């Protein structure tokens, strides 16, 4: 729309903004000819169902995890006057198909945007069994009949791990969020990582590790901790444990900006800061990350959401959509280098 629209219309016609307003709210205040002129001039100026989003997190996540809120803004922009229904799906390993299928079959939507769900998640199968048009964002990749939108994580993370190596860091630690259904906080074992169903996490860990290996670092020396639940409180805890357990670490590479902030809130509690005491990297590029000028990987989350919702709507409208789209990311040198 853009600010001052009524004033512009009045200016172009040499009348008052109230004159223009009356054309809309008080037609009787002016002649049928001036009303038409105001309306046409407005024209020259350019002046039904519901879709869902399956979140394998607590409904709060959609409003407290800033990366997800930027994504959803994007889905909100594609869907115009379309009702948007957030569907809270439990990520617990106890969930079976009957539970997932009842949740899904009771979602009053014409389509669903699957947001960052583990590969092999029973909700995915439930959606397929219902034949609900669906688009996937971030993960899971390679689902038949379900368009996929995401950046190449193994590659998008390279610039961050590389930046750490270029500053001569070798005692590096890694932090991640949920890697699998079976709950796990703290140390991540090779087995949990290798069998991780939460691609993105697994792939961002892998891509970073691949850059460290090329640097000479032996994988077994790089500690990897995780927090099953992604909270401000858990991000803090998992950061304390890693730095408290491996005090010799000079840098910490995070799979998500949130984790980096848990590392900053932790360093802060012990009088330290970053860099100086510790070099850290993030991934996402949230508004807060950029304000702190955190070294991180910028990901266009709002665009990812817009393409997601658009792809969904075109699907429901029997339009053509690309089966796979790779979103580009860009490294943000930031100021947590040293």
């Amino acid at each position: 729309q853009q600010y001052g629209t009524l004033a512009s219309i009045a200016a172009k016609l040499g009348i008052s903004r109230t004159t223009v307003s009356n054309a809309y709210n008080r037609p009787e205040q002016l002649s049928a000819e001036l009303r038409q002129r105001i309306l046409d001039t407005a024209e020259d100026m350019g002046y039904a169902g519901a879709i869902g989003v399956l979140l394998t997190e607590d409904l709060t996540y959609a409003f407290e995890d800033m990366a997800s809120v930027d994504f959803l803004a994007g889905v909100a922009q594609a869907a115009g006057d379309t009702q948007l229904t957030l569907i809270p799906a439990s990520p617990a390993s106890s969930v079976d198909h009957v539970s997932a299928q009842q949740l899904v079959n009771n979602a009053a939507v014409d389509g669903v945007v699957i947001y960052s769900v583990a590969k092999g998640d029973p909700h995915i199968d439930a959606i397929r069994a219902r034949g609900l048009p669906a688009v996937i964002a971030d993960q899971p990749a390679r689902e038949e009949g379900m368009p996929f939108i995401a950046p190449n994580n193994r590659k998008a993370i390279a610039p961050a791990a590389q930046a750490l190596i270029d500053a001569g860091h070798r005692k590096i630690g890694i932090l991640s969020i949920r890697l699998d259904r079976a709950n796990n906080d703290g140390e991540v074992t090779r087995e949990r990582l290798e069998n991780a169903q939460y691609q993105v996490q697994r792939d961002r860990v892998r891509g970073a590790m691949e850059v460290f290996i090329e640097a000479g670092i032996d994988p077994g020396t790089v500690p990897i901790m995780e927090c099953w639940i992604n909270n401000r409180q858990h991000n803090f805890e998992v950061a304390k444990e890693l730095l408290e357990t491996h005090p010799d670490l000079t840098a910490v590479l995070c799979t998500v900006d949130a984790l980096a902030f848990g590392v900053l809130e932790y360093l802060k509690s012990v009088g330290k800061s970053a860099p100086a005491d510790l070099s850290l990297t993030g991934f996402d590029g949230t508004h807060m990350a950029l304000a702190r000028d955190l070294t991180t990987v910028i990901q266009p989350n709002k665009l990812k959401g817009f393409k997601a919702g658009e792809t969904l709507l075109k699907m429901i409208d029997k339009e053509y959509v690309e089966p796979e789209v790779e979103l580009e990311t860009s490294f943000h040198p930031g100021s947590t280098v040293a």
